[PDB]
């Protein structure tokens, strides 16, 4: 066969019980979809014991967009004619950077972590399943406790140059029944319940209830007046969904940034909210039964990276990670707690312990909280017997990845990358 660099979907696992790494096998990333565009995974959703994705289309590599004399693009006067662009946006010639069919989205379901024969079903009623800001994709496709999966689009490529690019679909949510292999007829446009505004990112919080982080105007590349949230029922209002901005968080005007990953326990959500600068970052209740926030623990640093429990014998504690930023400097504290509701925690006591920044952080249950980091490594903690924070034996080196989440006992992160594959 016939070798070449083409776009492929990297797969890196880390197995919490045996503390070891894994790579898999390249996934051809090219065609993915049946129209020949490339994909970036959003979202490794575990549900009714599947991975559930959104594959989020890319456009064409210069390898897809050359394919069978370009058999794939349907616009050529946006195939790349240099290279060009800066950061994540940045292209090689030949590219067609960018979907060229912006009114769908797709939903891939595999059996299990192996990634083999995913069903791939798509729908018409929204556009592609993912929050974006700059070079981030946020996961915007999550399960209710009966195992539906909600897929929820902020149709982000409303805001793209070329009229063909953009969708022209309001921000809104499908459902996948647990068990089903394809959408049913659910359907909720959330500009209509919101006043005209789309969302960065969002959540699941318990039930059918599921956060969003709201935008004050217009959806923008970098986030900008993402500083609402809102609670939105799914299967409220007759199964037509239902959207109530949350009451009680600080003034839009005085929110610097929301923390990225919201810890959810006894039927509420607890999030992390960055005030504009003495102002300290507090982990804020929200109930969504009654849309209400209200101001919990304070966090005597500069931000909130992670939210969560660990656990270990009879010991027990709430486990914040907090960024310390200096003019010269980025540091990271991992800080116990006992509540989240009140009081203060403030680097500087045993109750401490320091780390490097990490690009992502997840807790597996409330055993490890992993710290995923490429080039760089990637470390893990956990409880001691005597309660106190500690770090795990094995630490490892994981490539850059767009996205992250657990099946079974992986944790799972992945990307889109250059790899050879062989043509026949
Ligand atoms: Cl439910």
């Amino acid at each position: 066969g016939t070798q070449s660099v083409q776009k492929g979907i990297a797969i890196t696992y880390l197995h919490v019980t045996d503390q070891i790494m894994k790579n898999r096998d390249v996934i051809r990333g090219e065609n993915f979809l049946g129209n020949g565009e490339y994909v970036t995974f959003a979202g490794i959703l575990e549900a009714n014991n599947k991975i559930y994705t959104a594959p989020i289309p890319m456009g064409l590599s210069v390898y897809g967009s050359a394919f069978e004399d370009g058999k794939w693009v349907k616009y050529p006067e946006l195939v790349k004619t240099e290279d060009g662009g800066s950061n994540s946006s940045s292209y090689e010639k030949g590219e067609l950077q960018w979907t060229q069919y912006p009114n769908e989205a797709w939903v891939a379901i595999y059996n299990d972590e192996n990634f083999n024969n995913p069903t791939l079903i798509r729908t018409d009623k929204i556009s592609y399943a993912c929050g974006r800001m700059r070079s981030q994709y946020y996961q915007t496709i999550w399960a209710a406790d009966n195992g539906d999966v909600y897929v929820f689009s902020p149709s982000y490529a409303k805001i793209m140059d070329a009229d063909v690019q953009k969708t022209n679909l309001p921000a809104g949510v499908v459902r996948i029944k647990a068990g089903a292999t394809d959408f049913d007829s659910y359907y909720c446009n959330l500009e209509e319940l919101s006043g005209g505004k789309s969302f960065l990112r969002c959540w699941h919080i318990t039930g059918d209830y599921f956060l969003l982080q709201m935008y004050t105007g217009e959806i923008n590349s970098r986030g900008t007046g993402a500083t609402r949230m809102a609670v939105f029922k799914a299967t409220g209002n007759g199964d037509k969904g239902e959207l109530y901005y949350v009451d009680g968080l600080p003034e839009p005007d005085r929110i610097s940034s929301f923390s990225g990953t919201p810890f959810c326990e006894n039927g509420v959500a607890y999030v992390g909210v960055i005030p504009i600068t003495t102002n300290h970052p507090a982990i804020y209740k929200i109930d969504p039964v009654t849309h209400t926030a209200t101001k919990g623990l304070t966090v005597n640093a500069t931000g909130i990276t992670a939210i969560g429990r660990l656990a270990k014998d009879s010991h027990s504690t709430y486990v914040v990670s907090a960024t310390v930023t200096s003019a010269n400097s980025t540091a990271n504290y991992l800080l116990a707690t006992s509540t989240l509701e009140s009081g203060s925690v403030t680097p500087g006591n045993n109750n401490g312990f320091e780390t490097a920044t990490g690009t992502a952080w997840i807790f597996y249950k409330d055993q490890y909280l992993y710290r995923l980091q490429y080039n760089g490594v990637t470390t893990a903690y956990e409880l001691n017997t005597n309660g106190g924070i500690a770090k795990r034996s094995n630490e490892y080196t994981i490539t850059r990845f767009t996205t992250y989440g657990i099946f079974g006992e992986n944790i799972i992160s992945s990307s889109a990358v250059d790899a050879t594959f062989t043509d026949l």
